[PDB]
Protein backbone atom coordinates (compact mmCIF):
# COMPACT_ATOMS: atom_id res chain seq x y z
CA UNK A 1 0.00 0.00 0.00
CA UNK A 2 1.07 3.72 -0.64
CA UNK A 3 1.83 5.87 1.69
CA UNK A 4 2.13 9.53 -0.80
CA UNK A 5 3.85 12.63 0.99
CA UNK A 6 2.24 16.70 0.08
CA UNK A 7 3.46 19.91 0.87
CA UNK A 8 1.03 22.53 0.16
CA UNK A 9 -2.89 21.86 0.26
CA UNK A 10 -4.07 21.57 -3.79
CA UNK A 11 -1.59 18.70 -3.92
CA UNK A 12 -3.46 17.20 -1.13
CA UNK A 13 -6.80 17.60 -2.75
CA UNK A 14 -4.88 16.45 -6.55
CA UNK A 15 -3.70 13.47 -4.76
CA UNK A 16 -6.77 12.85 -2.48
CA UNK A 17 -8.61 12.62 -5.92
CA UNK A 18 -6.82 10.20 -7.76
CA UNK A 19 -6.22 7.88 -5.49
CA UNK A 20 -9.12 7.22 -3.48
CA UNK A 21 -9.00 4.86 -0.82
CA UNK A 22 -5.71 2.87 -2.78
CA UNK A 23 -3.67 4.81 -1.15
CA UNK A 24 -2.89 7.74 2.48
CA UNK A 25 -1.79 11.22 1.99
CA UNK A 26 0.22 12.80 4.11
CA UNK A 27 0.80 16.43 4.62
CA UNK A 28 4.82 17.35 4.60
CA UNK A 29 4.07 20.17 7.42
CA UNK A 30 0.91 20.30 9.83
CA UNK A 31 -2.67 22.38 8.87
CA UNK A 32 -3.30 25.59 10.27
CA UNK A 33 0.96 26.59 9.23
CA UNK A 34 1.61 29.40 6.87
CA UNK A 35 3.87 27.43 3.99
CA UNK A 36 5.69 30.74 3.37
CA UNK A 37 6.85 30.88 7.20
CA UNK A 38 6.98 27.46 7.97
CA UNK A 39 10.67 26.45 9.38
CA UNK A 40 11.48 22.63 9.19
CA UNK A 41 10.79 21.03 12.07
CA UNK A 42 12.32 17.65 13.90
CA UNK A 43 9.10 15.74 14.01
CA UNK A 44 7.93 16.83 10.17
CA UNK A 45 11.23 15.33 9.05
CA UNK A 46 11.07 11.80 10.85
CA UNK A 47 7.35 11.24 9.01
CA UNK A 48 9.30 10.76 5.21
CA UNK A 49 10.94 7.92 6.35
CA UNK A 50 7.09 6.04 6.56
CA UNK A 51 6.44 7.76 3.09
CA UNK A 52 6.84 6.08 -0.39
CA UNK A 53 7.51 9.05 -2.54
CA UNK A 54 6.82 13.21 -2.32
CA UNK A 55 4.80 14.72 -4.73
CA UNK A 56 6.10 18.09 -5.11
CA UNK A 57 5.57 21.33 -6.85
CA UNK A 58 9.28 21.65 -7.29
CA UNK A 59 9.67 25.43 -9.05
CA UNK A 60 9.92 27.42 -5.84
CA UNK A 61 6.62 26.91 -3.75
CA UNK A 62 8.14 24.09 -1.67
CA UNK A 63 11.91 24.70 -0.97
CA UNK A 64 11.51 23.36 2.62
CA UNK A 65 10.36 19.86 1.60
CA UNK A 66 13.53 19.65 -0.53
CA UNK A 67 15.42 20.40 2.59
CA UNK A 68 13.76 18.39 4.92
CA UNK A 69 14.10 15.24 2.47
CA UNK A 70 17.88 15.73 2.10
CA UNK A 71 17.82 15.58 6.12
CA UNK A 72 15.35 12.57 6.48
CA UNK A 73 16.31 8.27 6.50
CA UNK A 74 15.23 7.81 3.08
CA UNK A 75 17.19 11.19 1.62
CA UNK A 76 16.82 9.24 -1.79
CA UNK A 77 12.81 8.86 -1.60
CA UNK A 78 11.33 8.92 -5.21
CA UNK A 79 10.08 11.89 -5.72
CA UNK A 80 6.98 13.15 -8.56
CA UNK A 81 7.89 16.63 -9.97
CA UNK A 82 4.05 17.69 -10.60
CA UNK A 83 4.87 20.53 -12.43
CA UNK A 84 6.76 18.48 -15.06
CA UNK A 85 4.79 19.29 -17.72
CA UNK A 86 3.64 22.76 -17.23
CA UNK A 87 4.55 26.21 -18.89
CA UNK A 88 5.83 28.93 -16.42
CA UNK A 89 5.91 32.56 -16.22
CA UNK A 90 8.67 34.32 -16.29
CA UNK A 91 15.57 32.36 -12.89
CA UNK A 92 12.38 34.28 -11.81
CA UNK A 93 9.69 31.60 -11.60
CA UNK A 94 6.10 32.09 -10.18
CA UNK A 95 5.65 28.89 -7.88
CA UNK A 96 1.53 29.00 -8.30
CA UNK A 97 0.68 26.77 -11.22
CA UNK A 98 -1.43 25.17 -8.96
CA UNK A 99 -4.10 28.55 -8.32
CA UNK A 100 -4.94 27.90 -12.65
CA UNK A 101 -7.66 25.41 -13.90
CA UNK A 102 -5.38 24.12 -17.05
CA UNK A 103 -2.41 24.46 -14.99
CA UNK A 104 -3.73 21.78 -12.11
CA UNK A 105 -5.06 19.64 -14.69
CA UNK A 106 -1.17 19.40 -16.26
CA UNK A 107 -0.47 18.35 -12.80
CA UNK A 108 -3.10 16.14 -11.81
CA UNK A 109 -2.38 14.03 -14.95
CA UNK A 110 1.19 14.14 -14.23
CA UNK A 111 0.83 12.81 -11.02
CA UNK A 112 -1.65 9.95 -11.46
CA UNK A 113 0.69 8.73 -14.05
CA UNK A 114 3.92 8.46 -12.07
CA UNK A 115 1.86 7.57 -9.06
CA UNK A 116 0.72 4.39 -11.73
CA UNK A 117 4.29 3.13 -11.89
CA UNK A 118 4.70 2.69 -8.82
CA UNK A 119 1.93 1.38 -7.96
CA UNK A 120 0.90 -0.75 -11.29
CA UNK A 121 -2.19 -2.63 -9.60
CA UNK A 122 -3.96 0.80 -8.86
CA UNK A 123 -2.50 2.37 -12.43
CA UNK A 124 -6.00 1.85 -14.07
CA UNK A 125 -7.91 3.66 -11.18
CA UNK A 126 -5.31 6.23 -11.09
CA UNK A 127 -5.94 7.14 -14.86
CA UNK A 128 -9.27 7.00 -14.16
CA UNK A 129 -10.38 9.22 -11.31
CA UNK A 130 -7.51 12.27 -12.62
CA UNK A 131 -10.32 11.69 -15.83
CA UNK A 132 -13.16 12.15 -13.04
CA UNK A 133 -11.30 15.24 -11.49
CA UNK A 134 -10.49 17.09 -14.63
CA UNK A 135 -13.81 17.50 -15.70
CA UNK A 136 -15.07 18.37 -12.46
CA UNK A 137 -12.27 20.91 -12.78
CA UNK A 138 -13.17 22.43 -16.53
CA UNK A 139 -16.60 22.65 -15.79
CA UNK A 140 -15.90 24.46 -12.72
CA UNK A 141 -13.90 27.03 -14.89
CA UNK A 142 -16.99 26.53 -17.95
CA UNK A 143 -19.62 27.81 -14.97
CA UNK A 144 -17.70 30.84 -13.58
CA UNK A 145 -16.72 32.27 -17.34
CA UNK A 146 -20.65 31.67 -18.55
CA UNK A 147 -21.36 34.11 -15.53
CA UNK A 148 -19.24 36.50 -17.38
CA UNK A 149 -21.28 39.13 -20.16
CA UNK A 150 -18.81 41.32 -21.39
CA UNK A 151 -14.81 41.33 -21.91
CA UNK A 152 -13.02 43.30 -19.13
CA UNK A 153 -12.28 47.02 -21.32
CA UNK A 154 -9.26 48.27 -22.63
CA UNK A 155 -8.59 49.98 -19.04
CA UNK A 156 -8.76 47.39 -16.75
CA UNK A 157 -6.30 47.35 -14.78
CA UNK A 158 -5.53 44.95 -12.03
CA UNK A 159 -3.18 44.23 -9.29
CA UNK A 160 -2.42 41.94 -6.25
CA UNK A 161 -0.58 41.89 -3.07
CA UNK A 162 0.75 38.49 -2.92
CA UNK A 163 2.19 36.87 -6.50
CA UNK A 164 -0.39 34.42 -7.38
CA UNK A 165 -3.12 34.82 -9.67
CA UNK A 166 -1.12 35.37 -12.51
CA UNK A 167 -1.91 32.12 -13.79
CA UNK A 168 -5.80 32.52 -12.63
CA UNK A 169 -5.67 35.75 -14.33
CA UNK A 170 -4.71 34.39 -17.33
CA UNK A 171 -7.58 32.12 -17.77
CA UNK A 172 -9.72 35.46 -18.28
CA UNK A 173 -6.94 36.92 -21.02
CA UNK A 174 -5.78 38.76 -17.93
CA UNK A 175 -2.11 40.54 -16.81
CA UNK A 176 -1.54 41.38 -13.45
CA UNK A 177 -0.24 45.73 -13.65
CA UNK A 178 1.53 45.38 -10.69
CA UNK A 179 2.42 43.19 -7.68
CA UNK A 180 2.87 44.71 -3.86
CA UNK A 181 4.94 42.23 -2.67
CA UNK A 182 8.39 43.04 -3.47
CA UNK A 183 9.94 39.66 -3.52
CA UNK A 184 7.29 36.46 -3.03
CA UNK A 185 6.13 36.32 0.50
CA UNK A 186 8.30 39.47 1.34
CA UNK A 187 6.38 42.20 2.91
CA UNK A 188 7.07 45.85 1.39
CA UNK A 189 9.01 48.19 3.50
CA UNK A 190 7.10 51.79 3.75
CA UNK A 191 9.63 53.22 1.00
CA UNK A 192 8.03 50.06 -1.61
CA UNK A 193 4.73 50.46 -0.53
CA UNK A 194 4.68 54.19 -1.08
CA UNK A 195 6.16 53.74 -4.97
CA UNK A 196 3.80 50.60 -5.49
CA UNK A 197 0.39 53.04 -4.36
CA UNK A 198 2.16 55.59 -6.23
CA UNK A 199 2.59 53.29 -9.53
CA UNK A 200 -1.41 52.02 -9.31
CA UNK A 201 -2.23 56.14 -9.06
CA UNK A 202 -0.26 56.77 -12.87
CA UNK A 203 -1.75 53.88 -14.41
CA UNK A 204 -5.07 54.16 -12.91
CA UNK A 205 -4.80 50.79 -11.81
CA UNK A 206 -8.78 49.71 -11.16
CA UNK A 207 -9.33 46.71 -8.61
CA UNK A 208 -6.60 45.04 -5.62
CA UNK A 209 -6.84 41.25 -4.94
CA UNK A 210 -5.68 40.82 -1.50
CA UNK A 211 -5.21 37.93 0.85
CA UNK A 212 -8.50 35.72 2.49
CA UNK A 213 -5.93 33.31 3.98
CA UNK A 214 -3.27 34.92 6.14
CA UNK A 215 -4.52 39.06 5.58
CA UNK A 216 -1.91 41.86 5.77
CA UNK A 217 -2.57 45.35 7.96
CA UNK A 218 -0.90 47.55 4.99
CA UNK A 219 -3.85 46.82 2.76
CA UNK A 220 -5.95 49.35 4.74
CA UNK A 221 -3.70 52.38 3.86
CA UNK A 222 -3.40 51.11 -0.09
CA UNK A 223 -7.31 51.57 -0.26
CA UNK A 224 -7.15 55.09 1.66
CA UNK A 225 -4.33 56.23 -0.10
CA UNK A 226 -5.30 55.11 -4.18
CA UNK A 227 -9.06 54.64 -3.66
CA UNK A 228 -8.74 51.38 -5.58
CA UNK A 229 -11.72 48.29 -4.92
CA UNK A 230 -10.67 46.09 -2.75
CA UNK A 231 -11.75 42.08 -3.87
CA UNK A 232 -9.93 38.69 -1.39
CA UNK A 233 -8.65 35.92 -2.73
CA UNK A 234 -7.34 32.53 -1.44
CA UNK A 235 -3.95 30.51 -2.20
CA UNK A 236 -5.65 27.60 -0.70
CA UNK A 237 -3.30 27.26 2.13
CA UNK A 238 -5.30 27.97 5.28
CA UNK A 239 -6.99 25.63 7.64
CA UNK A 240 -7.50 22.13 7.26
CA UNK A 241 -6.56 19.26 4.45
CA UNK A 242 -9.28 18.22 2.61
CA UNK A 243 -10.15 16.08 -1.12
CA UNK A 244 -12.54 19.15 -1.84
CA UNK A 245 -10.60 22.38 -0.58
CA UNK A 246 -9.19 23.33 -4.16
CA UNK A 247 -11.98 23.19 -6.26
CA UNK A 248 -14.13 24.17 -3.33
CA UNK A 249 -11.59 27.34 -2.49
CA UNK A 250 -10.96 27.97 -6.52
CA UNK A 251 -14.66 28.04 -7.25
CA UNK A 252 -14.85 31.10 -5.44
CA UNK A 253 -11.78 32.79 -6.99
CA UNK A 254 -13.60 32.49 -10.19
CA UNK A 255 -16.32 34.09 -9.23
CA UNK A 256 -14.77 37.00 -6.90
CA UNK A 257 -13.12 37.45 -10.67
CA UNK A 258 -16.28 37.15 -12.55
CA UNK A 259 -17.74 39.91 -9.81
CA UNK A 260 -14.51 42.03 -10.16
CA UNK A 261 -14.82 42.50 -13.60
CA UNK A 262 -18.83 42.91 -13.73
CA UNK A 263 -18.78 45.61 -11.06
CA UNK A 264 -16.28 47.32 -13.52
CA UNK A 265 -18.47 46.68 -16.27
CA UNK A 266 -21.57 48.01 -14.90
CA UNK A 267 -24.10 49.62 -17.46
CA UNK A 268 -25.92 52.73 -16.78
CA UNK A 269 -28.92 54.49 -19.41
CA UNK A 270 -30.98 57.66 -20.72
CA UNK A 271 -30.26 61.62 -20.55
FE1 LIG B 1 2.77 31.93 -2.34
Amino acid sequence: RLRIGITLHPYYSYVSNIVGDKAEVVPLIPAGFNPHAYEPRAEDIKRIGTLDVVVLNGVGHDDFAERMIASSEKPGIPVIEANAKVPLLAKVVNPHTFLSISASITQVNTIARELGKLDPANAKAYTRNARAYAKRLRALRADALARLNKAPAADFRVATIHGAYDYLLREFGLEVTAVVEPAHGIEPSPSQLKKTIDQLKALDVKVIFSEIDFPSTYVETIQRESGVKLYSLSHISYGDYSAGKYEEEMARNLDTVVRAIQESGAEILYF
